[PDB]
């Protein structure tokens, strides 16, 4: 039972188009 970091789930968000793609 590794732990594992959790990736909290983004809208859409990508860096090159953050923070537009990420809505704010």
């Amino acid at each position: 039972a590794p732990m594992q970091a959790p990736v909290q789930a983004a809208p859409a968000c990508m860096a090159s188009c953050a923070p537009q793609c990420c809505g704010r």
